């Protein structure tokens, strides 16, 4: 299962599949093609025993209000970006969001972003264990499609139409 694809999703992607204890995996939360997108929720779980969520470019170790490393998308400061991170690191659990604001004047452009990168998370490893990260509902989301809610730029939530893609897992038992 690979990208380069038509369907329209939500993904995590890693920069490698397997790791030493310490030393740190970039996940990417990343789209394709969502229509006229300004804005993302996601929720994030994982294995707080077995990975640790860090900056991914510096290492230092995530609180319950680090805010995640930007991507490619959101980050026109002409549209108001407004990024927050509300987290419960001893369940393993990111919660992540990030919204343009000034959505008249990213209409306005007629130059919707609809494919690239949302957010980067690092894990360092503690254990060279088995062990998954998923976009996982909470019930805080009550609206959550597996996780996420994603937003257009009239503020009006995608009900529908996109996969949730799970990444797939992380220093696998060969």
């Amino acid at each position: 299962n690979l990208d380069m694809i038509k369907a329209s999703y939500i993904t995590m992607g890693y920069d490698k599949n397997a790791a030493e204890v310490g030393e740190i995996i970039k996940a990417t939360v990343k789209i394709n093609k969502i229509t006229n997108f300004s804005g993302y929720q996601v929720n994030i779980k994982y294995d707080p025993t077995v990975l640790q969520a860090v900056n991914p470019k510096t290492g230092v170790a995530y609180t319950n209000s680090s805010l995640p490393t930007s991507g490619e998308l959101l980050v026109s400061e002409d549209y108001g970006p407004i990024v927050q991170g509300v987290h419960k690191i001893s369940e393993g659990i990111l919660n992540l969001s990030r919204s343009y604001t000034a959505l008249e004047v990213y209409r306005a452009s007629e130059s919707p972003e609809e494919t690239g990168t949302l957010a980067v998370v690092g894990f360092k490893v503690l254990q060279k264990k088995a062990t998954t990260v998923v976009f996982e509902d909470s019930e805080t989301m009550p609206n959550g499609i597996t996780g996420t809610t994603l937003f257009n730029w009239y503020g009006n939530r995608i009900q529908s139409g996109y996969f949730v893609i799970q990444p797939g897992e992380i220093n696998s038992a060969p």
